[PDB]
């Protein structure tokens, strides 16, 4: 598995801010838009673009205060990350997109992809964000963390000055060993504390126990719309997961229309992590079929 970052730097004006984003492949076709979450960037999608790029136009942007794009003194809500995505992909002109989504990017692209419906030709997506009806259904060993994760004390104390959220919880949501090579890329971005603020504010936006209330329905609305949508679908998923359990992602594939599931092995959080190439070739097969 690659550690390495081969892409040359792009950068597009977004409401007055610059925003990041890797930018490969010909401009002949329907570009693949490549969305990650919290606690990473673009990186997290190194070892897939390689199998799409050669088909396929591959854009990774970095959200706003994370990766390489600016940082600016921002709450960063949910809703401030829909704001500047919204305007992201309009500032690269783009018109029909297949998207690629994990984690905080997956409730970017459902929310976009509700609201631009016709502009979707496809949905790769894997441990991504649903509505968690009570604390029963969050992974019972990581319940006390996100509890803890979820308050204005302990919880700025440990994502905010300790960084708990890359040293501890970003390496745990890989089943192989992260080498210390890829931990410093994902660094980089929080070096200094008081950068750290979109660690904090995403796990206190999940939809768990019907609050934050705005987000439980924007969510509950997304997967709505996928459960009635008949746009192609690729469900990655791992055991024994994180977000998405084996048993829920079985469910998943016969309950959401023209959906097709690919078992990655072991995983946890960030499966791009654990099986890169799997990912990567069959979403370069599955392109292909569309
Ligand atoms: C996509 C958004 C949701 C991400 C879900 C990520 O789940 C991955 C697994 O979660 C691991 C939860 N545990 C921890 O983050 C850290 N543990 C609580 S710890 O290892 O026991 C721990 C405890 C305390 C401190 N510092 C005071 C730690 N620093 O690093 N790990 C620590
Ligand atoms: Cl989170």
């Amino acid at each position: 598995i690659g550690t390495g970052f081969p892409f040359d730097p792009h950068y597009v004006e977004v409401l007055g801010e610059r925003m990041h984003y890797v930018d490969v492949g010909p401009r002949d076709g329907t570009p693949v838009l490549f969305l990650h979450g919290n606690p990473t960037s673009s990186y997290v999608w190194r070892n897939i673009i390689p199998h799409v790029a050669p088909t396929h136009r591959c854009i990774a942007p970095d959200l706003i205060g994370m990766g390489k794009s600016d940082k600016p003194d921002l709450g960063y809500f949910f809703d401030d990350h829909v704001r500047f995505m919204d305007a992201f992909i309009e500032a690269l002109g783009l018109e029909e997109v297949v998207l690629v989504i994990h984690d905080w990017g997956s409730a970017l692209g459902f929310h976009w992809a509700k609201r631009n419906p016709e502009r979707v030709k496809g949905i790769a997506f894997m441990e991504f964000i649903r509505p968690i009806p009570t604390w029963d259904e969050w992974p019972e060993f990581a319940r006390e963390t996100f509890q803890a994760f979820r308050t204005t004390d302990v919880g700025r104390k440990l994502i905010i000055d300790q960084n708990v959220f890359i040293e501890g919880t970003l390496p745990m949501g890989v089943v192989r060993p992260l080498t210390e090579v890829e931990m410093d890329h994902y660094r980089e971005p929080f070096l200094n504390p008081v950068d750290r603020e979109p660690l904090w504010r995403f796990p206190n936006e999940l939809p768990i126990a019907g609050e934050p209330a705005n987000i439980v329905a924007l969510v509950e609305e997304y997967m709505d719309w996928l459960h009635q949508s008949p746009v192609p679908k690729l469900l990655f998923w791992g055991t024994p997961g994180v977000l998405i359990p084996p048993a829920e992602a079985a469910r998943l594939a016969k309950s959401l229309p023209n959906c097709k599931a690919v078992d990655i092995g072991p995983g946890l959080n960030l499966l791009q992590e654990d099986n890169p190439d799997l990912i990567g070739s069959e979403i370069a097969r599955w392109l292909s079929t569309l």
